[PDB]
């Protein structure tokens, strides 16, 4: 048979746990969670990556459902309950397809029965308003994640597309990390700074993840993991869940798209500007400079890497579906993931490698962070401080 066959085989047996899909913010932002109108149990070609029926074809065993939320807007805690609802809606309405997941051990149950574990991750520590019992109640409500930041800084830790702010983690950023760990939540390293990644490294007592992020060695950008930082996985039992975005992952993209920022400057505007006219000059840009297309190659070109320098126990995968606009070709949607496991195989991965990356490791790792909770909240009571106690005025 050919690759592609092999890796729908092998995916039948060990799915893709994928490490952070948007589906909830695009719900939110394009229909205002009027799911009725993208229903998932239909085809949502035309609006969204994900939906039910390409999950399925894509060999998703596994879903973490990002909780995403804007940091830059006020009632983040609001917009994360509201997130958090959407996954529960979904998951209620959808009982054929779906399952919750809060444990390792109903990932594999929801496997043993053919349903897809859903589980939450939440984006950014803006999501807990410096607040550890808000931080217990996320856990309470299922969120088994959290990326400590999202593009900036908050007041306790570093982004990697911000400058530099506390040095990394904050003495309140450890509690938090501690905190985490006690409770039983992966603490999530995609977004932050290097130095944050250091800090929570030294800090935290259970695997760490990176539930999007891919190689800085192969394409340097900072939402990218330092091979220095790769390399403490193994000790710290942790794993990079190798992401898709093209402008992360093809130093083609990242080049083009630090050109399409500097222009945009050129012409008085801030790079991030929506307005309509600094959407005529980013147009005239693109014009002039057509974007960059990144493949299912270079995907595997960054696992390569991470699986010399990390090993093959240390990675996954976390496509970022519905959280960016931009796809690699052969990886345009949630159907597209048989494809880089036939291109792994076309460069020699072994079926246990695979089943490792796809499945394997992101059980072992929930498993371990439930396994620290376990000792943690049998040693000690949870934390009652404050930001102001441990990082001052
Ligand atoms: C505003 C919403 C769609 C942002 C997404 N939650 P994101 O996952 O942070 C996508 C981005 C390319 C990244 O991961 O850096
Ligand atoms: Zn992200
Ligand atoms: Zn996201």
């Amino acid at each position: 048979m050919t690759s592609l066959e092999k890796a729908r085989e092998l995916l039948r047996e060990f799915p893709v746990v994928d490490g952070h899909n948007d589906l909830p913010w695009a719900l939110r932002e394009q229909v205002r969670y009027d799911l009725d109108a993208r229903d998932i149990a239909a085809d949502q070609s035309a609006h969204l990556h994900t939906d039910l029926a390409r999950l399925r074809s894509g060999g998703v065993g596994a879903q973490y459902w990002s909780v995403y939320v804007r940091s830059d807007l006020p009632g983040a805690v609001t917009a994360t309950l509201e997130q958090i609802d959407c996954v529960r809606r979904l998951i209620d309405r959808h009982p054929g397809e779906l399952r919750a997941a809060l444990t390792a051990a109903d990932m594999e149950a929801a496997r043993a029965e053919g349903r897809i574990a859903s589980l939450m991750g939440a984006e950014g520590g803006h999501s807990i308003d410096n607040s550890l019992a808000t931080l217990r109640a996320l856990y309470a409500l299922g969120v088994r994640y959290m990326t400590l930041t999202h593009n900036d800084n908050n007041a306790w830790a570093d982004s990697a597309t911000d400058e530099p702010g506390v040095g990394g983690l904050s003495a309140f950023g450890r509690e938090v990390v501690r905190e985490m760990n006690r409770e039983g939540m992966l603490v999530d390293l995609s977004h932050v700074a290097a130095t944050t990644m250091r800090d929570a490294l030294d800090t935290s007592t259970a695997p760490v993840i990176f539930s999007h992020s891919s190689s800085r060695a192969v394409c340097d950008h900072p939402r990218n993991i330092p091979d220095d930082v790769l390399e403490r996985l193994s000790a710290n039992g942790g794993m990079a869940m190798v992401t898709f975005v093209p402008k992360f992952v093809l130093q083609a993209a990242v080049d083009w798209t630090a050109e399409a920022d500097d222009n945009m400057r050129a012409h008085g505007f801030h790079h991030l500007d929506s307005s309509p006219e600094a959407m005529k000059v980013h147009a005239a840009f693109e014009e002039r400079v057509p974007r960059p297309v990144a493949t299912v190659s270079t995907v595997a070109d960054h696992l390569d890497h991470m699986r010399e320098v990390a090993g093959v126990d240390h990675l996954g995968i976390g496509g970022d579906y519905d959280g960016t606009p931009f796809t690699p070709d052969g990886l345009g949607d949630v159907s597209g993931y048989p494809n880089l496991i036939a291109e792994l195989l076309d460069r020699g991965w072994s079926q246990s490698d695979l089943a490792k990356l796809t499945w394997k490791n992101a059980v072992r790792v929930l498993d371990a962070a439930e396994d620290v909770s376990r000792g943690l909240r049998a040693a000690r009571g949870p934390s009652n401080a404050t930001i102001e106690q441990l990082d001052g005025t």
